[PDB]
């Protein structure tokens, strides 16, 4: 079974699909999170199901981040791992390609901002797993002294799926979401 998950930075202050697709790193605790959700993966000449990232002349980045287990695959699909060329792509189409047919797409919001859910428009998105840092630490409770919000934002009438969560849970938590918000949005597509 495969898997295709957008992952998706939110730099403070912004707002708008455009400006946040051009983003070409995130911060460091964020960079820290995708080293936890999977790993590097070379694309060119890849082996494997890319779920449509280029393996021919990377023009979707030389890397992502994937995860395997013994039933299933994911691939990432990582706005920040994918170059920007506002001359000849200024709305980043070539990023919208893969998140905007994406059933799930995970959000790492830093805006500073609630963030909205029709922030990235698209018929085919169903879920978004949206993970907001946090001051607050867990009153009765180094990545287990610094924590995140994740909230579950999905269409009307998608099945459920805010919680705070430690920096090193996050990786796991978010990735067993995003395959669950997968495998239901796949029954879903047939409504």
């Amino acid at each position: 079974d495969g898997h295709k998950v957008g992952v998706i930075y939110i730099k403070e202050g912004q707002t708008h699909e455009t400006e946040i697709l051009a983003n070409t790193m995130g911060s460091p605790d964020y960079h820290r999170f995708l080293k936890g959700l999977g790993a590097l993966t070379r694309l060119k000449g890849a082996t494997f199901n890319t779920q449509g990232l280029d393996r021919v002349n990377d023009m979707d980045g030389q890397y992502t981040y994937c995860w395997r287990d013994r039933v299933t695959e994911i691939v990432f699909h990582v706005t920040t791992q994918m170059p920007t060329n506002l001359e000849h792509d200024p709305q980043c189409i070539m990023k919208k390609r893969h998140i905007g047919n994406d059933f799930v797409n995970i959000v790492w919001n830093d805006s500073g901002k609630p963030f909205r859910f029709d922030t990235f428009p698209s018929q085919f998105n169903y879920v978004y797993i949206v993970i907001t840092p946090t001051p607050r630490v867990p009153f009765l409770a180094d990545d287990e002294q610094r924590f995140v919000m994740v909230q579950v934002m999905s269409q009307p009438g998608f099945p459920e799926i805010p919680k705070i969560i430690s920096l090193k849970a996050l990786p796991s938590f978010v990735r067993l979401l995003a395959l669950n918000a997968s495998v239901f949005s796949l029954v879903w597509a047939n409504r």
